[PDB]
């Protein structure tokens, strides 16, 4: 019921004894160890049980989430994140005069209609395995004039996208542009790990 | 300076994290995971640390803890506990009207000298290892009519006490009573696991 729980505190609080043991504690730690310390007196007398047999079924109960496979997370091949935008470029407020969007490949692309006649360079952040990429962080279009006019994201709801989603978005995204004659280009970074 | 604390608090809130998405957790359990996180969310922006980057490192600091020996106390075969008293016999206030005491063993022996011509048993707490004893939690002794005459207490800031020195602590204590015309017995789980 709330053994379980209580356990893992007893185990975990345990654990930053230890630490506080071994130095390198801050006065945070080390006054959330005395509350904790003393919360744990008190749900101990409820509950009835030592510390001491807690913590070593709360060392079994984490072992436990810690077992079999634990967090070898051996199939992730170091992807590395690279970017062309800050978090300000990715975070800035943009509008659409005529917008136009759609969903495709759990991703969502949008383009404003209104823009004619401009150079546009598209920029994004993404993570890339074995050199090629692997999940798109944010990919936005930029005029020369430094207005934001097209966007491709991510869609947290749906099945994760992959790397040919995303450069059949980017297709999708500069042919829509080039519709009204805008010159697009993409930087370096989406020329080398995905394409036009 | 705080980076080794935080990261540790970040790894375990992750472990805790496990332990929910793993069920069982009790409604409070879960409300320190939704403090907690808001808490770290904080002290991360704060720390300029993401989440994963502190937990892996906490992660680290956890097993660095548990490294080496880690926990494996195999040195300690199964200490029994044997009581002769409940926990109210021992926490029992009594008092002495000629109160002689000693240090000795790192034991501290107390007894009435105003106690005469009665009939005294000897009770105690304690761990035993391969059949004797091995550390002493605590000795009183009891008149016929309930009266506490008598104890021995272990002394917590000495080097603990060899199960030998209470042995010795136990013949002093009633040689003592019985120089009063006291008789003195002791229980069978001293008799059997200790020695007059």
């Amino acid at each position: 019921n709330t053994v379980s729980s209580f356990q893992v505190d007893c185990f975990l609080w345990h654990v930053r004894k230890r630490f506080a043991d071994q130095e390198l504690g801050d006065a945070p730690f080390l006054d959330r160890l005395r509350a904790d310390q003393a919360s744990l007196r008190g749900r101990g007398n409820t509950l009835g049980l030592d510390i001491e047999t807690a913590t070593r079924a709360g060392k079994q109960i984490v072992e436990r989430i810690l077992e079999e496979e634990s967090d070898k997370a051996l199939k992730m091949p170091a992807s590395r994140y690279l970017t062309d935008m800050t978090l300000e470029e990715m975070s800035r407020d943009w509008f659409m005069l005529m917008p136009k969007q759609k969903v495709a490949g759990s991703l969502c692309i949008k383009m404003d209609q209104a823009i004619m006649d401009k150079t546009i360079i598209l920029k994004a952040n993404f993570s890339v395995i074995f050199d090629r990429l692997e999940t798109l962080i944010l990919l936005r279009a930029f005029t020369e004039e430094g207005a934001i006019v097209g966007e491709i994201s991510p869609l947290p709801s749906l099945p994760g996208h992959t790397g040919e989603d995303v450069k059949n978005a980017i297709g999708v995204l500069i042919g829509g542009l080039e519709w009204n004659d805008n010159t697009v280009r993409v930087t370096e970074t989406i020329q080398r790990f995905a394409w036009r």
